[PDB]
């Protein structure tokens, strides 16, 4: 699982 970016 590759977390999102703000
Ligand atoms: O989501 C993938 C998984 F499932 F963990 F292998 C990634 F390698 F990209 F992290
Ligand atoms: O999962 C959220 C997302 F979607 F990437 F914005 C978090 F901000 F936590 F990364
Ligand atoms: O935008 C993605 C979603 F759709 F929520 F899965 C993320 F995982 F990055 F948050
Ligand atoms: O990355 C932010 C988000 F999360 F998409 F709202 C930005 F506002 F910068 F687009």
């Amino acid at each position: 699982f590759v977390g999102g970016v703000v």
